[PDB]
């Protein structure tokens, strides 16, 4: 019983931390194989910050302008290459601590784990999810780029996230592995803002399950619904539309508490329209859209 | 910028977590230099659940009916104690990834990290306070007892909570690393309350600093108040009394905010007394209480 905001273990990501400065700027580094990845803003500086010419600021820099350190080792570099907004330095020596990995590129409302990190240390880890507007609601002090996001398949680490820069709401927003950015952020100190975040509904709809799974049954109600007519209370309250594909995914727990999507559905427009009066759903006063479908699951099944 | 529930990285604990079995029931262990720490209750059966006689339970077993197993690697019992709640079993190799440790025995309303573990295998870290009445609200399926809690400071693992059960409310019990239990708990299935559990005042003070060091001030009042008056208000609403040292132990979060302890005190007394109106401070539509002071100045500093 109980219901956590869970990481996976971070062991096999703190490994492949390491930390890269560039001339002033010290930021986190992640070491795979023969390759460091960071964001590729450490080779700048405060005159540039407005606008910078990567291409150009990068020509400037020689393999001896990166300082790659690992714990007390400092490794060298023997190749440096941008792909879109990281820099890859290559190394003369692979990373023995290395995991079996992939990255991958995931979608709007899915979750992973940050290995927030400084000076290349591993500080602490968490549960996030990617909004549907493409930031991520993390915590994160100067330091923290390069810090990474991952989810752990058996032995397989992928990594999905590698954070670059603060938001001015105070949200996060960074690349797949690949140096292309989540949504329409650029690496660059100009106006940019998030668009309009929308509840992801069928995490909701998981959490409820979880919350049923553990006793809190009370929001169940006496009524079912439609997609259509869920879908309409939803855009009036910012849910994202739910679509047959979530009511498949969630098919796992309404198996295992023999209630039905639809009934759920119905549970949480009145939840929606009427609010909480004051109660309580695992701990919390308000609904929460960052457990998936597979997290609640996971949580109640002990996958390892 | 942001404030998340953060666990310490788990990297240095997975590498000390076994399997370990007696008979049929199969738990976790943790191997520290050439010593395995679990559940005295792996050496129960069903017939003994009620009232098991641990010493003479232990009396038919010899160090061929434990069975420990890290990763593949079964490991030869030397030798099996008992001490307290927790059974020893004396091994022939020193676990090789045994990190900088130490036992300690932890407060109430301290924090700690817990690594979920099944079969032995890790599964998920997540952040738990001991609560006032000597329990914690986890996430634990069978097959959890065995699974520690722990912090870090450095390289040091302090070791503060081996798993043993869950309770009747569904929250958890558990021992140190000694095998005394934390409350009044035995490891039988008897009839077991908590009791009353309250709210950790001076965590709450510390989320509130935490709000406002990331912006959320609506909260902040035009009054102050006094200890004795606050406390009053406390003792309400089932909060733990605020004394001075706790006021000490605030001063960093007040010299960083400029906003004096008992001022801050005087606003959690209309959020108690007011409640928060539908608004929302940090995410949460309820007070908060599982972070330290320590949590926050880290999560708002930045240790690693
Ligand atoms: C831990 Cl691997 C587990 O699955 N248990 C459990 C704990 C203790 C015992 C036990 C105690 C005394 C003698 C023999 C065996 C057995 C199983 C789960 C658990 O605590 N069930 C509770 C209801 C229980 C308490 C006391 C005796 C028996 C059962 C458990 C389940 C979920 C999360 N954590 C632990
Ligand atoms: C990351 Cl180690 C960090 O401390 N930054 C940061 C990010 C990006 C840049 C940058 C971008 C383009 C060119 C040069 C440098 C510098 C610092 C913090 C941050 O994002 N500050 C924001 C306000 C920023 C955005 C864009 C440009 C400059 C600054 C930061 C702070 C807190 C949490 N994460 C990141």
């Amino acid at each position: 019983s109980g219901f956590r905001k869970m990481a996976f273990p971070s062991g096999k990501v703190e490994g492949c931390m390491v930390q890269v400065t560039c001339g002033t700027t010290t930021l986190n580094g992640l070491w795979l194989d023969d390759v460091v990845y960071c964001p590729r803003h450490v080779i700048c500086t405060s005159e540039d910050m407005l606008n910078p010419n990567y291409e150009d600021l990068l020509i400037r820099k020689s393999n001896h302008n990166f300082l790659v350190q690992a714990g007390n080792v400092q490794l060298r570099v023997i190749g440096h290459s941008m792909q879109n907004c990281v820099l890859k330095l290559k190394v003369d020596t692979a990373n023995p601590k290395t995991p079996k990995y992939k990255f991958v590129r995931i979608q709007p409302g899915q979750t992973f784990s940050v290995l927030a990190c400084y000076n290349g240390s591993p500080s602490g880890v968490y549960q996030c999810a990617m909004r549907p507007n493409f930031t991520i609601k993390g915590s994160f002090l100067n330091g923290s780029c390069g810090s990474v996001g991952f989810n752990i398949d058996y032995d397989c680490v992928s990594f999905c996230y590698m954070h670059h820069m603060e938001l001015p709401t105070g949200v996060h927003a960074g690349t797949d592995l690949e140096g292309n950015f989540y949504g329409p952020f650029v690496d660059r100190q100009t106006a940019q803002a998030a668009g309009t975040d929308t509840t992801i509904t069928v995490n909701v709809l998981a959490w409820l399950y979880a919350a049923v799974i553990n006793g809190d049954r009370w929001f169940l109600n006496r009524f079912t619904t439609t997609l259509n007519d869920f879908n309409l209370v939803a855009m009036k309250y910012n849910y994202e539309p739910l679509t047959q594909d979530h009511v498949d995914i969630l098919g796992p727990l309404s198996a295992q508490t023999g209630i039905a999507v639809l009934d759920m559905c119905a549970s949480l427009k009145e939840l929606l329209q009427n609010g909480m009066n004051g109660r309580t759903i695992l701990g919390s006063a308000l609904l929460e859209d960052e457990f998936t479908p597979f997290d609640v699951v996971r949580q109640c099944s002990g996958v390892t």
